[PDB]
């Protein structure tokens, strides 16, 4: 016997993004229970919050009637599939809560957002960090920020002898041909990110490419995310499971999907401190308050 609940919320963030708005699905079959988060990201997700809601509510009504197509809309396919996996006890409880800290115990790994302004500033900060911590490895996020020139102007400031400790620079340039060229000229390893979510992306052996970054809320189902992880691992690449700024609930399932699918790869989930509260599920060690389901706006 099936039942379902949908919640709508907005969490305050630490004039771009002052709230994060989203949704939870709770599927219930017999005594079992599954949750999932549907939170499309403004500027990044194609579909909107309110479109997400419509499709989520409609899909749920289908689910109650026993039919089992999932929507191909990324945010909804994702959350709906997390709920479905929790129903069947398949998503293990084990999770990777180890952080590659942003900003700007084991393998030391950090994350730097680059390409925001001057290429110079980024390479300088990058060099500084790698110089100070001899065993630090860095993950860099460009989001296609650079012309070939700026791709060169950034690397200008990074000691070639530390460059092997940049695990990846994601999407340095505006075209993939230029990012590949930057990899070759600079000997700096690259990752694809936004390329993966554009139509007709192929997993292909490319010299210089060592990682892919997989954002599940912008990709779709957990089944599709898995697929992309397996494709990468066949090519020898690192699959990083990453945050699309999900609430604590989605972040903990991303943590769980990481341990399950990319067990030795720290996920890119250090986005909780951007927000002012957790909801439903705790992230271990966060002292941010926790909103109970009790207090969530219920649409279904």
């Amino acid at each position: 016997m099936r039942s379902a609940q949908v919640y709508r919320w907005q969490i305050p963030m630490d004039r771009r993004l002052k709230t994060r708005d989203g949704l939870y699905v709770c599927l219930r079959e017999g005594e079992r229970e599954g949750w999932g988060e549907i939170s499309p990201l403004p500027g990044f997700s194609q579909e909107t919050w309110e479109e997400a809601q419509s499709v989520l509510l409609a899909w749920v009504n289908n689910w109650l009637a026993g039919d089992c197509e999932l929507p191909q809309m990324p945010s909804v396919a994702f959350g709906v599939s997390c709920a479905l996996a929790e129903l069947t006890d398949t998503l293990p409880q084990a999770a990777n809560y180890r952080a590659a800290p942003l900003c700007n115990p084991g393998e030391k790994v950090a994350k730097v957002k680059v390409g925001l302004y001057e290429a110079v500033r980024d390479g300088m900060v990058v060099n500084l960090l790698l110089e100070a911590i001899p065993d630090l490895h860095l993950r860099l996020d460009a989001n296609r920020a650079w012309t070939p020139l700026k791709g060169q102007q950034f690397a200008k400031y990074v000691n070639p002898d530390y460059r092997d400790r940049i695990a990846f620079l994601a999407e340095p340039c505006k075209t993939r041909d230029d990012s590949r060229a930057f990899a070759r000229e600079t000997g700096i390893a690259i990752a694809w990110d936004e390329s993966l979510r554009e139509p007709d992306f192929a997993f292909v052996a490319e010299e210089g490419v060592r990682a892919v970054v997989i954002k599940p809320t912008l990709t779709g189902s957990l089944e599709k995310v898995r697929e992309q992880v397996q494709a990468a691992h066949a090519l020898g690449l690192t699959a990083v499971i990453s945050s699309s700024i999900e609430s604590s609930l989605g972040l903990t399932q991303l943590a769980r999907i990481a341990a399950w699918l990319t067990p030795d790869t720290i996920p890119g989930l250090d986005t909780l401190d951007l927000m002012q509260a957790q909801q439903v599920r705790r992230w271990p060690g966060s002292t941010l308050p926790v909103v109970e389901v009790d207090a969530l706006e219920r649409l279904l």
